[PDB]
């Protein structure tokens, strides 16, 4: 109930600032929108239509045109009858209705005060166009235009800015369920280079897309330098599926002139464990030193989802600032009570503007594509009417403008001609690869090379009357520069595409798990002996098997016993026990996990059993093995 | 909850004479602000430009400035259609 009165309040406020403000604002669209081309900068029809137009914009009267714009700033600033503007409301709303927002708090603030902003700026630039059409005195609006920019910036920097946060996570969730195949990912940058968005799509496989670039001044972000990556197996590594799944949970903040640049994910033993670095950011120049600082996810703060038949809900959407610039923070959250998973990061925006726009300075914000800038198929989309990259080979096989993604102009095949685009050289040999493409009718694509009949990836038998978008993934092994893609039509019939979308999956590499315990290094004590692969403590004498091991900090490991007899096995330190257990008589065969924490050092592993007179039998131990 | 709700109230009731009066207050406040110099006691342009002004300004039309200013004391005084001040 407490927050629905939250939400009654804020729209309350929002319906106060509306009753100040929405008619300067309709307005200023209005005239806005109907003065584009001559700003963008029957005909003497449309002429005389603006220049009665013109002629009612810069008519001085109390309802003129000026009077709005002056209304327009002062409910912006807050020079109202009550002290309110609509900036408070504004960042109050957002705040609130953040459910499923890309960004953070500061961006869509800021993006909200950018729109505005900007609907005044072109307001002045219509009104100063209409002063010139019609032949009057220039009045020079643009005193008055900077002195209300830089007010409400002022206003946003003063009083909304300071109480607005900058973490930002996922929007959206899904429903899915991946291997617990020993998985493990890197998501690294180029050295020179650093990490500033991620994308997270599940259409029918998961594919996770992170953007890199470089800095220039106060965090500013290189626009001739965005690159991008691709991988793969992002599902397959936060899913339980089958047998239950850990994480490790732990929000990574590093101080600031701090970037990330390296996000690495171990899963081991159903224990997801990420660990993150951060290079070293000059706030003045825009190289990035190679002085690093690593954190890894906290030990104590673990959270286990119990194994279900139901997938569990993995993050979805745009995981990034509604403005591209670097991370400063990076930590993942789950919960059991709903299964859900979230990524969450924290950005630097709040610098970028404190120290340019919001000191009228000049900003050149990227915003994340809604598309994949590496795509290699050119034109993918086919909304360049000319094929200059496809080709057809007869005539037929044209571009079809009612087919496509609704507004698009797709390619369309009838008899046997295909349409076919030449992308040998940007490949590589046996690299994983992802196709994608939406389709209607009877198609047939292939990738093929003209020498040599390989076929890496084929798709044909295909009776999709109504668009259906498939997605796949393949690999390379040919001459690779003389291979290109081919869209046909099944046998004789006809079918048309588009979106064609061929993405470079990074490689995933196989986690490696050290044997880490070899038999040469048993140090025994008292009558015990060690035949080659067995291990034997005699009942009746004060002998313990102790090893010393090297472990990781806040790795996991498996240790593996096949015991006959009475046992007892302690893996410690010399102030900490990782694991401890007494499996008494039956010890027949025994897998158990330990952890390590923040520790690595002096770890060590005791086989014994003590007791009194126990004398003749003894304990075995069989493939003791930590991995 | 019982303070939210004050809380809540008092800002509808705000809503309503914002509904009633803002219209006549930014027009005041911006006839106010455009003529300072004048009342405060490129010459000839600012002068037509005001004088056009002026003429806007006392032209006897329903949605004159008298009747913002009319408007706007019936408002604050409570000439109302709910007697609300």
């Amino acid at each position: 109930i407490s927050d629905k009165l939250d939400i009654i309040n804020v729209n309350v406020l929002i319906n106060s600032t509306l009753t100040e403000i929405t008619p300067a604002y309709q307005r200023i669209k209005y005239v806005n929108e109907k003065f584009e081309e001559l700003t963008f900068a029957d005909i003497l029809d449309e002429l005389t239509e603006l220049t009665e137009l013109a002629k009612s914009v810069t008519k001085n009267d109390v309802d003129g045109f000026e009077f709005y714009l002056n209304t327009f700033h002062d409910v912006m600033v807050g020079n109202n009858l009550f002290g309110r503007s609509a900036l408070k409301t504004a960042s109050e709303l957002i705040t609130k209705e953040n459910v499923k927002t890309s960004g953070s708090e500061v961006g869509n603030v800021y993006n909200f005060l950018i729109v505005l902003t900007a609907l005044q700026a072109k307001a002045f630039l219509t009104l100063t166009t209409c002063r010139k059409l019609l032949g009057l005195a220039d009045i020079d609006y643009t005193s008055i235009m900077n002195e209300h920019l830089n007010k409400e910036k002022e206003e946003f920097r003063v009083n909304i800015l300071p109480t607005l946060s900058n973490t930002f996570s996922n929007p959206n969730y899904a429903k899915v369920k991946g291997s617990d195949e020993d998985a493990k990912m890197i998501v690294e940058a180029k050295p020179g280079h650093a990490l500033i968005g991620f994308e997270i799509s599940n259409d029918s496989i998961t594919v996770l897309k992170v953007y890199e670039a470089k800095l220039k001044q106060n965090y500013q972000v290189d626009k001739d330098s965005l690159s991008e990556v691709i991988y793969g197996d992002m599902d397959k590594l936060l899913c339980p599926d089958q047998s239950e799944q850990i994480y490790y949970t732990n929000n990574i903040v590093f101080p600031n002139e701090y970037v990330i640049t390296k996000i690495d994910f171990t899963k081991k033993m159903k224990t997801l464990r990420y660990e993150v670095t951060a290079n070293f950011y000059d706030s003045s120049t825009g190289e990035i030193d190679l002085n690093k600082k690593k954190v890894e996810s906290s030990e104590a703060e673990y959270r286990t989802l119990s194994a279900n038949d139901d997938g569990v809900y993995m993050p979805l959407g745009v995981i990034s600032e509604t403005f591209l610039t670097p991370i400063n923070g990076f930590g993942l959250q789950a919960d059991e009570n709903s299964r859900l998973i979230t990524l969450t990061c924290k950005s630097y925006l709040r610098e970028l503007l404190l120290a340019t726009d919001l000191s009228n300075k000049e900003t050149k914000l990227i915003v994340p594509p809604s598309g994949f800038i590496s795509n290699i198929v050119e034109n993918g989309s086919i909304e360049e009417d000319n094929l200059e990259p496809w080709k057809a080979n007869n005539k037929n096989a044209y571009v079809d403008h009612t087919g496509g993604v609704n507004g698009t102009k797709a390619l369309y095949v009838h008899k046997d001609g295909g349409i076919s685009q030449f992308i040998g050289d940007k490949l590589k040999p046996k690299t994983e690869y992802v196709i994608q493409y939406t389709v209607k009718g009877k198609p047939s694509i292939h990738l093929k090379d003209e020498n040599t009949g390989y076929i890496h990836y084929e798709d044909t038998n295909n009776n999709l009357e109504d668009y259906q978008t498939i997605n796949k993934r393949f690999t390379t092994g040919t001459d690779l520069k003389g291979v290109y893609l081919i869209l046909k039509s099944q046998n004789g019939d006809e079918a048309w595409g588009d979106n064609f979308i061929i993405l470079e999956i990074s490689p995933s590499e196989k986690l490696l798990s050290p044997e880490l315990i070899n038999t040469n290094n048993w140090t025994s004590t008292g009558s015990t002996n060690i035949s080659g692969n067995t291990l034997t403590l005699y009942q009746g004498g004060r002998g313990i098997l102790k090893q010393n091991l090297q472990l990781d900090s806040f790795s996991t490991y498996r240790v593996y016993f096949s015991v006959s007899g009475d046992a007892n096995v302690r893996i410690r330190n010399s102030r900490e026990v990782l694991f401890e257990k007494r499996y008494m008589s039956g010890a027949k065969d025994v897998s158990e996990m330990f952890t390590t924490k923040f520790e690595k050092d002096n770890f060590y592993i005791e086989l014994s059993q003590g007791n009194n007179l126990y004398g003749g039998p003894i304990v075995h131990f069989y493939d003791v093995s930590i991995k």
